[PDB]
């Protein structure tokens, strides 16, 4: 029940030779460049050979966990669009950047490097003559069409801090992340499509702004054209603002540390917290990730499946992918439309070389039957990715045999929101894996389990415990957006010194890393990172309900107010869908007398 | 033999062919040229900017034209297309960090203005230590009002030293100029702070300029009654003559400047940080946008090569810094040089039409350029007021802004000249940022009313506009395109894109459309013949402005003219011109008709017999811009019974003229 | 044959002169001085600083010196006349990363404050990494606030060490920080506020100094009262006493602080950004810009006070006042060494309290004022006699002339006769030290500040022909011949004030406004303010030498000599003299010591300086700076009280009323 790297992983039938092989011994010749006290060189290096910088750095790293100081090439300046776009256009302005997969296929297009970087600083000369300055927050409520890429872009190229909110997030969601980034402009849609539903954006983002006195401006991406209301003054279609503007615009000159985005994610406890990631040390840590995780070469085409509302999207649409200069698909479907052989008909029509999914959609594929990916070519993959929560066995075998044939890598890639870029996943040239298993540390990283009852390193293997990490990485978050405080507590109080994931993990005889799961309340349902306590507050705000608990699916267990029971069910299940979002309906709710 | 024929010249063409003179050859102690001496020395350099192996001679260039901050990587990127041209991206500098303080830190004492004051006795020179010292006090004004990087800021200054200080004062801190010619009303003002959105203006009380008073300070409170977003103006107190002040919003520029240091940090700008908007009038103002490397560049290389400048010349142009030209040939271009530029406060002929002449001989200025209005101008007021001059200091002059005309040439060139200068006649644009096609002088035999070839990095062709493909070779005539960016191309139209786009990159795609109608003769020698808007088409003949209006002045006592068409039921157009004669002709002895039948004949013969005017106006003067632009449109609407249709004119040259063309007309 | 005498002293001229001691020869484990052993090696180095070919000293010191982000093409440019003094114009950097990020990178745990709390017991290291998250934390709060590059923030701190971060988080930012000595009145407070357009202001719910609370946010709320454009206070939580706290417009820096993350990124600043503006006694906002400031006191911290890596320097002085700004935070923090921050007075609980603390701490240089030397002499030697004090090599004095009877108490207790003594001429204009000895090179005389430092080229001007007097043994007005890198570049919004003050009096000179001689030997003696300087029968007397002379008689402590008119001799000395405590005024009665005092300076000076009425004080009125305030004393002699201005936030304004009191 052990994988070698498979043929397509060992340069042979003419596919490219991976950058770490080919066994495991070479995977820890390199790792033992990036961690421990004479790993500054290898680290100064990989940042000068990775991104292009206006002025370098001096220093590579100080600070750390204790006061949450991190910093990584403080001195040194660039710019997240300059590295995304502009240098890879004055290379190969008609390369393709983003393979646009249309919610209709027949809808699909290539998005060039210099189409993508002209939109992008038409956006960005957009946001200017609005007064945003670097520095400023600006929201983003977009689906997954290509311009969401250009959004961030122009965010990152004048220094302004974007925030993402995912489509599938409610009026009183987006409202609260407007609100408490202080944002005065939000980039939105009139519509978004998907899976053949139409999703009113707009209509959305004009009930949240009801109660956001702080947004000035908004600028609609028209993409479907169908008519949506637009307040005269506030509201401006992107296509009228951006045909005024050049097609070019400067970057802002960025210092390493200055923010770059802001994320908010759930919890153990209280309301999401706005998880903020610098520039210089983000960008390495996805482009090294990206390069060497997915052996990722020039001229792949990397088909990552999530949305840019979730880190999945920044990290490994967008800031990876475009920061090593290949093609990264833009997916706006789901895993079954028109048909459940929509991830493979993509993959041939493409001929994608990486596919990055979540368990969950790979198990929901599996549901629909073999007759869906067993009659496709797939040949072009060479690399399988899962990310977002433990993959079965039953899984990981499926994956291996229908989309890899037998031929890719499976690569389990385990990180967090708050980690920037993948943390644990194997090499695919060089690990053999463990259905289920992430295998070994990337480079930076440094983890060790803990005993939760002692405070105390479990050494040596066979150990099970809470996974924590030893020192700082490039790409880790630096901070909650203000609210600091929240950010030690959470990550660097419980184990001081280290870095608390929230996960258990246990390290077998062979030195293999298996994540357990989360130790605290927060749950992962399809992927998505939802809290147990955010659930119980939206089902506790409806009328007549009492006490409720929620525990990871999710299943609530509900108690009502002395003053049909499958019909309640149905108007709880709709309170949460409302508070959160319909993604985030518990998939049982019960009623009982007393908890 | 030829299907070209040069402007039309009472100078045979075997005579009419001038090679550089001896104060042009290094000859009699005079600098030797940084081009020489002929054509194939020319070629040589230019094959180097172009083409796809010249970005090896650009980046040359621009590293040892400029001090920048931080280097490019990038040479050049973008194009006409979407209207995203780069040069020098990753780069960083100051303007003004390149026109004054590089200067000062080397010569300090060097004159860096002369300020030929509206009074001749009033005049001086201004070191780059003064300019500079004032420079950075108006700069850090601007800082205290809260102006930032990337801010417009208005400037309605007429001819005084101190607008190069308000200029770059804005390019030091990063603001964006848009500067207004001094004496426009207070609606054509007013629409332009409106469109740039400016948040303060620079003025003065009142200005100079022929003796007569400029209301600056009042035309500014007219204007500001309509444009709610200026909340400070800086009053420059040029004449001292009670001017209204508004409380708060209203200060004196000396009582301001006392308060600060004389020196104040530069911005460190991106190449493609915008520099400035410069407006021009057949719809709204224009906001035409400049960014900085790439324009700099532009203006620093064309006055040095163009003008053939070394570092001790003292170059007079007399132009306004309300036009393009004064932008790239007063003021950006030779204080990039390090040289001594003049800044001219009057006219042509105040107090008398000596005036351009006594100001060589007084200077010693190394090179003059103006236009060809000035210079029909000067013609007009009669030989006297130049033959007796030195004029000697001079070793090129140059003519900007309309076709010249062979006759004006010849009098440039015998009386100011004295047939020793080389005559550089340079063709541009506002949009074109830099001279775009002119004679090198220590290298190009010139023809009277050619620009001659191309500068550096400007590749052009000619398109025949019936069917929108390119002519090759020579002798063929049609409308002027280029074929790739050049550094100092406008990048767009300030806050219309959409119109940057439709104007010049449309109309032929793959090229940049200048609007003009041009040929290039069987030597290669390009011709500039009128704008594509005033082309006659007469029974197929299409005939342009420059050809017929330089048939017109080889008449005796003609001073200038003008050329438009009209609807003809059987020709399809006709040719209908203004003539103004010299003021001593005396037009009883020559009646309004024989006149006509003499003007008529000679069109014919030296072009055709389709040219000839269907009927021809006396007029005393020509509807004209500040600048000198004869304005056709205006005379080609009143032809048409359109005179109702004409737009703003209240800021050209003397709006009253439109009134008598009308009544002639009628 | 000499007509440039020292200040009095009761030592002769023959034993009057100091060799640098063994602790300041390399001997005893001390460190061996940058500059020695000799004049000679003074003067072959600064040769290579002033004159037309001291640019590559100058521009090898800038580069070896500071960190810069941007390196500068041009050395130096510009001058007095118009005030446009520019150097190393090109180059960019941040005083921040150079006292902070830089030293922090290399040893976050090496001590960058003792925190000398007003309560001994409270007393503290603070590391540079402690200090640069604080300054962080503080920065990113101020950004929150709106805080651009190049806005002005008043700071109105005590003498906590977070005061340092306070500087520190404003240069981080480029905004420009305007300190007001706290316990500065309500009014005084306003005006400099007011002046510097400041948004945000930066304090403390109180101080505590010498056991005594300083009502710092009442004033506070006062001042803000009259002061439309603040809009944010930020207040240090000092005491926990309860003070009020306006909604919206006041929040609690540690409340504040605790949202942000404890890194930020450096502003990167122009050479020429202003880094400062500091008002001095309308208020006068003198402006400091970056890189020339922050080069001239790292410099002199390290040549005048022979700094190493390893020193513990304690400026005793307070952040309200330039020696502060140069020598507390920005001069020590940039050469990476430990500074004191002293929160308390010179005899809290007792006049022992400076020794206690050297001891405690090991301190290896000691800087403070005249007026702190004569108060600590005044108590007498049981409070300084039987500590140990070994760990000191070089005692400094700034701010006033230091009488020859205090510099040899200050060199034999404190001393113990095995320190340099630097006395250092320099003001708030200069940025830092101006004319000093080098300890390890230069023979001190007491009373002497001796030679220029490095970039100082100064002269003696005849101020009756505006000549300068070349040579030796002549007498005059103080001037600079060229600029220097930490010259003053304008005040703030007032350059004219600026150029009229500094520039036009001389013209291309700087006018320092202070009396020298330049002696046979060449040392400068700087004598007194011009203003100051007393006229009888046609004898030019500066007050130095007058109150040297006065201080000579047993018993007396401090004293200050002002002019009165006078009919038959154009002015006459009149004197204002206090005693030690237990001087008896019964043994030897008043009108007795007086005409002691008096026949004292006829014996020393003349009879022309003698003083023809002599005033005994409790005190004198003096600034927070330790000046002696002689145009207050002069006024009311002249009976023009009345003309005095507002006084609210001197040291102790009671003592004008008893001055008052005693004149009438
Ligand atoms: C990348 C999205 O990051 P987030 O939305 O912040 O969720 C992060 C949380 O998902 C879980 N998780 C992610 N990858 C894996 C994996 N390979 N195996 C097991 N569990 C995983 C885990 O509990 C983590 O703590
Ligand atoms: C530089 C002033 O730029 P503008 O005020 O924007 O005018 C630009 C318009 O003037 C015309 N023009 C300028 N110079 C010449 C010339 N030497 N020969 C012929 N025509 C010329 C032409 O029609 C052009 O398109
Ligand atoms: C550094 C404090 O600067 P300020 O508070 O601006 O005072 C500056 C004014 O103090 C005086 N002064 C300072 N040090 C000395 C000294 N060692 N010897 C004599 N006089 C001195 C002098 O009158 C100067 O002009």
């Amino acid at each position: 029940d052990l994988f070698a790297p498979p043929p397509r992983m060992q340069g042979k039938e003419g596919r490219p030779k991976p950058h770490i092989g080919p066994n495991y011994e070479s995977y820890v010749k390199e790792w033992a460049k990036t961690v421990g006290p004479n790993s500054d060189e290898w680290w100064a290096a990989k940042a000068r050979e990775t991104l292009d910088w206006y002025d370098d750095f001096k220093t590579v790293r100080a600070g750390g966990f204790e006061h949450g100081d991190v910093q990584w090439f403080p001195e040194g300046t660039l710019n997240a669009a300059y590295n995304c776009l502009d240098r890879h256009y004055y290379k190969n302005p008609k390369k393709t950047a983003i393979i646009y997969e249309a919610d209709e296929p027949s809808e699909s297009r290539e998005v060039s490097y210099e189409e993508l970087m002209q939109e992008t600083c038409r956006v960005a000369n957009v946001l200017k003559s609005y007064g945003v300055k670097k520095g400023d927050a600006v929201s983003i409520y977009l689906p997954m069409t290509w311009q969401a890429a250009a959004a961030f872009l122009a965010c990152a190229r004048i220094g302004a801090i974007h925030s993402a909110v995912f489509a599938g997030f409610s009026a009183e969601s987006l409202r609260d992340r407007v609100n408490d980034c202080e944002c005065k402009v939000l980039i939105t849609t009139d519509e978004g499509r998907r899976g053949g539903k139409t999703i009113a954006t707009k209509q959305i983002v004009d009930a949240a702004l009801q109660q956001c006195p702080l947004v000035e401006n908004v600028l609609v991406l028209r993409r479907t054209g169908n008519k949506v209301p637009m307040t005269e003054g506030r509201d401006k279609w992107w296509d009228e603002e951006c045909a005024k503007m050049p097609a070019y615009c400067p970057c802002e000159r960025m210092a390493s540390e200055d923010p770059l985005f802001i994320l908010y994610t759930s919890g153990s406890t209280g309301k999401p917290k706005g998880v903020v990631h610098s520039t210089a040390g983000y960008l390495l840590g996805t482009a090294l990730t990206l390069k060497y995780v997915f052996d990722a070469h020039p001229d792949d085409r990397f088909a990552c499946m999530a949305d840019i509302g979730w880190i999945t999207g920044h990290s490994y649409i967008i800031y990876g992918p475009l920061a090593n200069g290949i093609t990264t698909a833009v997916f706006e479907s789901t895993p079954v439309y028109p048909t459940p052989s929509r991830y493979w008909d993509f993959v041939d029509k493409w001929k994608a070389t990486q596919l990055y999914t979540a368990p969950t959609a790979i198990r929901l594929l599996r549901r629909m039957g073999e007759d869906h990916v067993k009659n496709h070519d797939l040949s072009s993959l060479r690399v399988l990715g899962s990310v977002g929560e433990p993959i079965n066995p039953e899984a990981w075998h499926w994956y291996n045999d229908f989309a890899g044939k037998n031929q890719c890598a499976i690569v389990d890639t385990y990180w967090m929101t708050e980690t920037g870029s993948i943390s644990i996943a194997p090499l695919p040239g060089a690990i053999s894996t463990k259905p289920g298993s992430a295998t070994f540390p990337f480079f930076g990283m440094d983890v060790d389990i803990i005993d939760p009852q002692t405070g105390q390193v479990l050494e040596g293997n066979d150990v099970e415990g809470v996974l924590v990490a030893r020192r700082p990485w490039p790409s880790i978050a630096r901070t909650v957006y203000r609210d600091h405080k929240r950010y030690l507590e959470t990550y660097m109080k419980p184990y001081p010194g280290y870095f608390f994931f929230g996960d258990g993990a246990a390290r077998d005889y062979d030195g293999y890393m298996w994540i357990k799961g989360r130790v605290d309340d927060v749950i992962n349902v399809s992927g998505h990172r939802l809290s147990t306590a955010e659930v119980e507050s939206a089902l506790i705000l409806h009328k007549g309900v009492a006490e409720t608990a929620v525990v990871g699916a999710v299943y609530a267990f509900v108690t009502m107010k002395p003053e049909k029971e499958a019909d309640l069910s149905k108007e709880l299940a709709i309170q949460v869908r409302k508070v959160i979002g319909p993604f985030a309906a518990p998939k049982k709710i019960y009623l009982v007398s007393d908890l």
